[PDB]
Protein backbone atom coordinates (compact mmCIF):
# COMPACT_ATOMS: atom_id res chain seq x y z
CA UNK A 1 0.00 0.00 0.00
CA UNK A 2 0.84 3.59 -0.24
CA UNK A 3 1.12 4.12 3.39
CA UNK A 4 3.31 0.95 3.91
CA UNK A 5 6.07 2.42 1.82
CA UNK A 6 5.91 6.22 3.54
CA UNK A 7 5.91 4.50 6.54
CA UNK A 8 9.09 2.20 6.16
CA UNK A 9 10.67 5.08 3.87
CA UNK A 10 10.41 7.46 6.58
CA UNK A 11 12.14 4.77 9.45
CA UNK A 12 14.80 3.62 6.88
CA UNK A 13 15.84 7.45 5.34
CA UNK A 14 15.16 9.47 8.53
CA UNK A 15 14.44 8.05 11.94
CA UNK A 16 17.24 5.23 11.75
CA UNK A 17 19.66 7.22 11.16
CA UNK A 18 18.79 10.66 13.14
CA UNK A 19 17.34 8.47 16.61
CA UNK A 20 20.41 7.36 17.49
CA UNK A 21 22.60 10.57 17.70
CA UNK A 22 19.44 12.99 18.77
CA UNK A 23 20.27 12.30 22.50
CA UNK A 24 24.22 13.90 21.99
CA UNK A 25 22.76 16.47 19.75
CA UNK A 26 20.41 18.03 22.35
CA UNK A 27 23.04 17.97 24.78
CA UNK A 28 25.01 19.58 22.91
CA UNK A 29 22.12 22.15 22.90
CA UNK A 30 21.48 22.57 25.64
CA UNK A 31 25.33 22.97 27.35
CA UNK A 32 26.30 25.15 24.77
CA UNK A 33 23.71 27.40 22.42
CA UNK A 34 20.70 27.89 24.62
CA UNK A 35 20.46 31.34 25.91
CA UNK A 36 21.04 31.93 29.78
CA UNK A 37 17.55 32.73 30.57
CA UNK A 38 16.12 29.76 27.77
CA UNK A 39 15.20 26.75 29.14
CA UNK A 40 16.49 23.04 28.65
CA UNK A 41 15.27 21.51 25.57
CA UNK A 42 13.76 18.31 26.43
CA UNK A 43 14.83 14.79 25.26
CA UNK A 44 12.95 13.11 22.59
CA UNK A 45 11.58 14.26 19.05
CA UNK A 46 7.91 14.79 19.04
CA UNK A 47 6.28 13.79 15.72
CA UNK A 48 3.30 15.32 14.80
CA UNK A 49 0.81 13.12 13.03
CA UNK A 50 -2.32 15.03 11.78
CA UNK A 51 -5.30 12.73 10.35
CA UNK A 52 -6.38 15.40 8.21
CA UNK A 53 -2.75 16.09 6.88
CA UNK A 54 -2.88 19.65 7.09
CA UNK A 55 1.07 19.86 7.37
CA UNK A 56 2.35 24.32 7.64
CA UNK A 57 5.19 25.06 6.30
CA UNK A 58 5.72 27.15 8.63
CA UNK A 59 4.64 25.38 12.13
CA UNK A 60 5.75 28.71 14.26
CA UNK A 61 0.35 31.14 18.62
CA UNK A 62 1.54 29.35 21.51
CA UNK A 63 4.32 27.24 19.66
CA UNK A 64 7.09 29.79 19.23
CA UNK A 65 10.25 28.88 16.91
CA UNK A 66 13.36 29.26 19.25
CA UNK A 67 16.75 27.69 17.50
CA UNK A 68 18.18 25.36 15.38
CA UNK A 69 20.45 21.97 16.82
CA UNK A 70 23.38 21.44 15.34
CA UNK A 71 23.27 19.90 12.11
CA UNK A 72 23.97 16.19 11.47
CA UNK A 73 25.53 15.25 8.13
CA UNK A 74 26.00 12.16 6.02
CA UNK A 75 26.79 10.81 3.25
CA UNK A 76 23.59 8.70 1.19
CA UNK A 77 23.17 8.14 -2.12
CA UNK A 78 26.09 9.47 -3.70
CA UNK A 79 25.15 13.20 -1.31
CA UNK A 80 27.80 13.66 -0.11
CA UNK A 81 27.57 15.52 3.67
CA UNK A 82 23.92 15.33 3.54
CA UNK A 83 22.48 17.24 5.77
CA UNK A 84 19.97 16.83 9.04
CA UNK A 85 18.35 19.84 10.62
CA UNK A 86 15.56 19.79 13.68
CA UNK A 87 13.90 22.90 14.90
CA UNK A 88 13.06 23.88 18.79
CA UNK A 89 10.09 24.91 19.95
CA UNK A 90 8.79 27.33 22.93
CA UNK A 91 5.54 26.28 24.08
CA UNK A 92 3.53 28.79 25.99
CA UNK A 93 0.27 28.55 28.00
CA UNK A 94 -1.68 31.36 29.04
CA UNK A 95 1.40 33.51 28.21
CA UNK A 96 3.83 31.77 30.26
CA UNK A 97 6.50 29.42 29.41
CA UNK A 98 5.30 25.80 29.52
CA UNK A 99 8.09 23.66 28.00
CA UNK A 100 10.43 23.46 25.10
CA UNK A 101 11.23 20.84 22.66
CA UNK A 102 12.55 19.10 19.72
CA UNK A 103 8.63 19.68 17.24
CA UNK A 104 8.00 18.70 13.71
CA UNK A 105 5.45 17.79 11.09
CA UNK A 106 5.58 13.79 9.71
CA UNK A 107 6.74 14.80 6.05
CA UNK A 108 5.34 12.05 4.43
CA UNK A 109 1.66 12.93 5.32
CA UNK A 110 2.37 15.90 3.00
CA UNK A 111 3.15 13.67 0.54
CA UNK A 112 -0.54 12.32 0.96
CA UNK A 113 -1.91 15.52 1.05
CA UNK A 114 -0.58 16.73 -2.46
CA UNK A 115 -1.72 12.94 -3.91
CA UNK A 116 -5.07 13.60 -2.94
CA UNK A 117 -4.67 17.18 -4.36
CA UNK A 118 -3.25 15.85 -7.60
CA UNK A 119 -5.68 14.40 -10.39
CA UNK A 120 -3.01 12.04 -11.88
CA UNK A 121 -1.90 10.36 -8.57
CA UNK A 122 -5.61 9.17 -8.93
CA UNK A 123 -5.79 9.20 -4.90
CA UNK A 124 -9.18 10.22 -3.05
CA UNK A 125 -9.57 12.24 0.05
CA UNK A 126 -11.27 9.07 1.69
CA UNK A 127 -7.85 7.51 0.60
CA UNK A 128 -5.74 9.76 2.28
CA UNK A 129 -7.93 9.66 5.59
CA UNK A 130 -7.45 5.75 5.33
CA UNK A 131 -3.90 5.64 4.52
CA UNK A 132 -2.94 8.22 6.98
CA UNK A 133 -4.14 6.23 9.67
CA UNK A 134 -2.50 3.08 8.00
CA UNK A 135 0.72 5.31 8.60
CA UNK A 136 0.36 6.36 11.88
CA UNK A 137 -0.12 2.43 12.58
CA UNK A 138 2.81 1.16 10.63
CA UNK A 139 5.14 3.62 12.12
CA UNK A 140 3.96 2.36 15.70
CA UNK A 141 4.66 -0.79 14.70
CA UNK A 142 8.65 -0.62 13.22
CA UNK A 143 9.30 1.40 16.22
CA UNK A 144 8.08 -0.97 18.94
CA UNK A 145 10.68 -3.39 17.87
CA UNK A 146 13.40 -0.86 16.26
CA UNK A 147 16.69 -0.86 18.45
CA UNK A 148 16.65 2.81 17.11
CA UNK A 149 13.38 2.57 18.49
CA UNK A 150 10.57 4.71 19.77
CA UNK A 151 12.56 5.90 23.38
CA UNK A 152 13.64 8.81 21.48
CA UNK A 153 10.77 10.24 19.81
CA UNK A 154 6.76 10.45 20.69
CA UNK A 155 3.83 10.39 17.63
CA UNK A 156 1.66 12.59 18.52
CA UNK A 157 -1.73 12.13 16.15
CA UNK A 158 -4.57 13.83 16.18
CA UNK A 159 -7.99 14.83 14.17
CA UNK A 160 -9.56 17.78 13.85
CA UNK A 161 -11.09 25.38 18.23
CA UNK A 162 -8.61 22.56 18.76
CA UNK A 163 -5.70 23.65 20.38
CA UNK A 164 -1.94 22.23 19.06
CA UNK A 165 0.57 23.42 21.88
CA UNK A 166 -1.83 21.53 24.48
CA UNK A 167 -1.95 18.64 22.68
CA UNK A 168 1.92 18.58 22.87
CA UNK A 169 2.14 19.56 26.35
CA UNK A 170 -0.33 16.57 27.16
CA UNK A 171 2.51 14.33 25.88
CA UNK A 172 5.68 16.52 27.07
CA UNK A 173 4.09 16.44 30.83
CA UNK A 174 4.36 12.55 30.44
CA UNK B 1 0.73 0.56 -4.38
CA UNK B 2 4.29 1.01 -2.28
CA UNK B 3 6.33 2.53 -5.82
CA UNK B 4 3.44 4.70 -6.13
CA UNK B 5 3.77 6.53 -2.87
CA UNK B 6 7.46 6.33 -2.98
CA UNK B 7 7.33 8.15 -6.55
CA UNK B 8 5.20 10.75 -5.88
CA UNK B 9 7.16 11.38 -2.72
CA UNK B 10 10.52 11.85 -5.01
CA UNK B 11 8.47 14.47 -6.65
CA UNK B 12 6.88 16.42 -3.97
CA UNK B 13 9.59 16.58 -1.59
CA UNK B 14 12.45 17.15 -3.70
CA UNK B 15 12.77 17.00 -7.40
CA UNK B 16 9.75 19.94 -7.34
CA UNK B 17 11.53 21.86 -5.43
CA UNK B 18 15.08 21.68 -6.64
CA UNK B 19 14.79 21.23 -9.70
CA UNK B 20 13.58 24.65 -10.89
CA UNK B 21 16.48 26.05 -9.20
CA UNK B 22 18.63 23.74 -10.65
CA UNK B 23 19.82 25.65 -13.64
CA UNK B 24 20.74 29.00 -12.17
CA UNK B 25 22.48 27.20 -9.03
CA UNK B 26 24.85 25.02 -12.19
CA UNK B 27 25.17 28.61 -13.89
CA UNK B 28 26.77 30.30 -10.79
CA UNK B 29 28.78 27.37 -10.19
CA UNK B 30 30.43 27.47 -13.79
CA UNK B 31 30.40 31.14 -13.86
CA UNK B 32 34.06 30.99 -11.17
CA UNK B 33 36.47 30.73 -13.37
CA UNK B 34 38.85 28.58 -10.81
CA UNK B 35 35.33 25.66 -10.96
CA UNK B 36 35.27 25.87 -14.83
CA UNK B 37 39.13 25.44 -15.26
CA UNK B 38 38.53 21.69 -14.24
CA UNK B 39 35.52 21.62 -16.79
CA UNK B 40 32.11 22.32 -16.67
CA UNK B 41 28.93 21.15 -15.00
CA UNK B 42 26.53 20.03 -17.70
CA UNK B 43 23.33 20.93 -17.06
CA UNK B 44 20.26 18.92 -15.79
CA UNK B 45 20.48 16.36 -12.72
CA UNK B 46 21.46 12.57 -13.59
CA UNK B 47 19.31 10.24 -11.41
CA UNK B 48 20.53 6.79 -11.57
CA UNK B 49 18.04 4.04 -11.28
CA UNK B 50 19.36 0.73 -10.72
CA UNK B 51 16.77 -1.70 -10.87
CA UNK B 52 18.57 -4.09 -8.57
CA UNK B 53 18.19 -1.37 -5.93
CA UNK B 54 21.68 -1.39 -5.09
CA UNK B 55 21.99 2.01 -3.67
CA UNK B 56 25.99 2.47 -2.14
CA UNK B 57 26.26 5.25 0.12
CA UNK B 58 29.40 6.60 -1.31
CA UNK B 59 29.21 6.15 -5.20
CA UNK B 60 32.63 7.59 -6.31
CA UNK B 61 34.55 4.99 -4.33
CA UNK B 62 32.06 2.14 -6.00
CA UNK B 63 35.70 5.75 -13.23
CA UNK B 64 33.62 8.11 -11.40
CA UNK B 65 35.03 10.47 -9.04
CA UNK B 66 33.71 13.37 -6.64
CA UNK B 67 34.78 16.52 -7.12
CA UNK B 68 32.73 19.13 -5.53
CA UNK B 69 29.65 20.35 -3.87
CA UNK B 70 27.13 22.23 -5.68
CA UNK B 71 26.22 25.51 -3.29
CA UNK B 72 23.32 24.48 -0.67
CA UNK B 73 19.72 25.19 -1.37
CA UNK B 74 17.57 26.15 1.60
CA UNK B 75 13.85 26.15 2.46
CA UNK B 76 11.41 25.88 5.07
CA UNK B 77 9.43 22.36 4.54
CA UNK B 78 6.91 20.58 7.64
CA UNK B 79 7.73 23.15 10.08
CA UNK B 80 11.82 22.10 9.65
CA UNK B 81 12.84 25.56 9.30
CA UNK B 82 15.58 26.24 6.73
CA UNK B 83 15.92 22.49 5.45
CA UNK B 84 18.98 22.04 3.15
CA UNK B 85 19.14 20.18 0.13
CA UNK B 86 22.72 19.58 -1.33
CA UNK B 87 23.72 18.14 -4.55
CA UNK B 88 27.36 16.64 -5.75
CA UNK B 89 29.58 17.17 -9.12
CA UNK B 90 31.54 14.34 -10.32
CA UNK B 91 33.56 13.65 -13.15
CA UNK B 92 33.77 11.24 -14.92
CA UNK B 93 36.98 9.28 -15.83
CA UNK B 94 37.40 7.35 -19.73
CA UNK B 95 41.10 5.92 -20.29
CA UNK B 96 41.61 7.57 -17.04
CA UNK B 97 41.10 11.39 -18.83
CA UNK B 98 38.37 13.17 -17.73
CA UNK B 99 35.20 12.91 -20.35
CA UNK B 100 32.19 14.48 -18.19
CA UNK B 101 31.03 16.72 -15.29
CA UNK B 102 27.94 16.15 -14.14
CA UNK B 103 25.63 16.97 -10.93
CA UNK B 104 24.31 13.00 -10.54
CA UNK B 105 22.68 11.12 -7.36
CA UNK B 106 21.15 7.84 -7.22
CA UNK B 107 17.12 7.94 -6.54
CA UNK B 108 16.78 7.35 -2.72
CA UNK B 109 13.70 5.45 -2.79
CA UNK B 110 15.59 2.94 -4.77
CA UNK B 111 17.13 2.32 -0.98
CA UNK B 112 13.93 2.21 0.96
CA UNK B 113 12.86 -0.62 -1.79
CA UNK B 114 16.29 -2.31 -0.93
CA UNK B 115 15.83 -2.33 2.94
CA UNK B 116 12.17 -3.14 2.66
CA UNK B 117 12.91 -6.28 0.97
CA UNK B 118 15.92 -6.67 3.60
CA UNK B 119 13.75 -6.74 6.92
CA UNK B 120 11.09 -9.59 7.54
CA UNK B 121 8.76 -7.33 9.01
CA UNK B 122 8.11 -5.36 6.07
CA UNK B 123 6.91 -8.84 4.29
CA UNK B 124 8.17 -7.71 1.17
CA UNK B 125 10.17 -10.00 -1.20
CA UNK B 126 12.75 -9.69 -3.69
CA UNK B 127 10.11 -10.08 -6.04
CA UNK B 128 7.97 -7.68 -4.96
CA UNK B 129 11.09 -5.40 -5.03
CA UNK B 130 11.80 -6.01 -8.75
CA UNK B 131 8.00 -5.40 -9.24
CA UNK B 132 7.76 -1.87 -7.70
CA UNK B 133 11.35 -0.92 -8.75
CA UNK B 134 9.96 -0.64 -12.31
CA UNK B 135 6.67 0.51 -11.18
CA UNK B 136 8.73 3.20 -9.72
CA UNK B 137 10.47 4.20 -12.49
CA UNK B 138 7.43 4.32 -14.95
CA UNK B 139 5.56 6.49 -12.10
CA UNK B 140 8.55 8.60 -12.03
CA UNK B 141 8.46 9.35 -16.00
CA UNK B 142 5.12 9.79 -15.95
CA UNK B 143 5.18 12.32 -13.42
CA UNK B 144 7.99 14.15 -14.73
CA UNK B 145 6.39 14.35 -18.49
CA UNK B 146 3.51 16.52 -16.95
CA UNK B 147 5.15 18.43 -14.52
CA UNK B 148 5.43 22.57 -14.58
CA UNK B 149 8.68 22.06 -12.71
CA UNK B 150 9.63 19.31 -15.96
CA UNK B 151 12.37 16.67 -16.65
CA UNK B 152 14.40 19.21 -19.23
CA UNK B 153 16.47 19.83 -16.29
CA UNK B 154 16.88 15.85 -14.97
CA UNK B 155 17.95 12.59 -16.75
CA UNK B 156 16.66 9.33 -15.01
CA UNK B 157 19.07 6.88 -15.55
CA UNK B 158 17.34 3.12 -15.46
CA UNK B 159 19.52 0.01 -15.55
CA UNK B 160 20.42 -3.25 -14.50
CA UNK B 161 23.46 -5.42 -14.82
CA UNK B 162 30.32 -9.74 -18.13
CA UNK B 163 31.74 -6.13 -17.16
CA UNK B 164 28.95 -3.65 -16.80
CA UNK B 165 30.22 0.38 -16.54
CA UNK B 166 28.26 2.86 -14.81
CA UNK B 167 30.60 5.56 -15.96
CA UNK B 168 30.05 4.48 -19.48
CA UNK B 169 26.53 4.53 -18.67
CA UNK B 170 26.13 7.99 -17.39
CA UNK B 171 28.80 9.11 -20.25
CA UNK B 172 25.90 7.63 -23.11
CA UNK B 173 23.31 9.36 -21.47
CA UNK B 174 25.49 12.84 -20.70
CA UNK B 175 26.82 12.98 -25.01
CA UNK B 176 22.78 13.20 -25.66
CA UNK B 177 22.41 16.68 -26.13
N1 LIG C 1 18.88 12.76 -2.69
C1 LIG C 1 18.05 13.50 -1.78
N2 LIG C 1 18.57 14.63 -1.05
C2 LIG C 1 17.69 15.32 -0.17
O1 LIG C 1 18.08 16.24 0.45
C3 LIG C 1 16.22 14.88 0.00
N3 LIG C 1 15.21 15.35 0.75
C4 LIG C 1 14.14 14.56 0.47
N4 LIG C 1 14.50 13.61 -0.44
C5 LIG C 1 13.72 12.56 -1.01
O2 LIG C 1 12.51 13.08 -1.58
C6 LIG C 1 11.40 12.21 -1.14
C7 LIG C 1 10.53 13.01 -0.25
O3 LIG C 1 11.33 13.80 0.58
P1 LIG C 1 10.94 13.71 2.17
O4 LIG C 1 9.48 13.70 2.40
O5 LIG C 1 11.39 14.99 2.81
O6 LIG C 1 11.74 12.44 2.88
C8 LIG C 1 10.94 11.49 3.55
C9 LIG C 1 10.54 12.20 4.73
O7 LIG C 1 9.42 11.48 5.24
C10 LIG C 1 11.64 11.90 5.69
N5 LIG C 1 12.80 12.73 5.63
C11 LIG C 1 13.95 12.49 4.94
N6 LIG C 1 14.83 13.50 5.16
C12 LIG C 1 14.23 14.35 6.00
C13 LIG C 1 14.70 15.68 6.64
N7 LIG C 1 16.01 16.24 6.38
N8 LIG C 1 13.85 16.40 7.50
C14 LIG C 1 12.54 15.88 7.80
N9 LIG C 1 12.07 14.62 7.21
C15 LIG C 1 12.98 13.87 6.29
O8 LIG C 1 12.08 10.57 5.40
C16 LIG C 1 11.55 10.21 4.10
C17 LIG C 1 12.62 9.52 3.30
O9 LIG C 1 13.65 10.39 2.96
P2 LIG C 1 14.60 9.98 1.68
O10 LIG C 1 14.72 8.53 1.56
O11 LIG C 1 15.92 10.50 2.01
O12 LIG C 1 14.20 10.56 0.21
C18 LIG C 1 13.28 11.61 0.06
C19 LIG C 1 12.02 11.04 -0.43
O13 LIG C 1 12.27 9.97 -1.33
C20 LIG C 1 15.77 13.82 -0.72
N10 LIG C 1 16.67 13.08 -1.64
Amino acid sequence: SVAHGLAWSYYIGYLRLILPELQARIRTYNQHYNNLLRGAVSQRLYILLPLDCGVPDNLSPNIRFLDKLPQQTGDHAGIKDRVYSNSIYELLENGQRAGTCVLEYATPLQTLFAMSQYSQAGFSREDRLEQAKLFCRTLEDILADAPESQNNCRLIAYQESFSLSQEVLRHLRQ
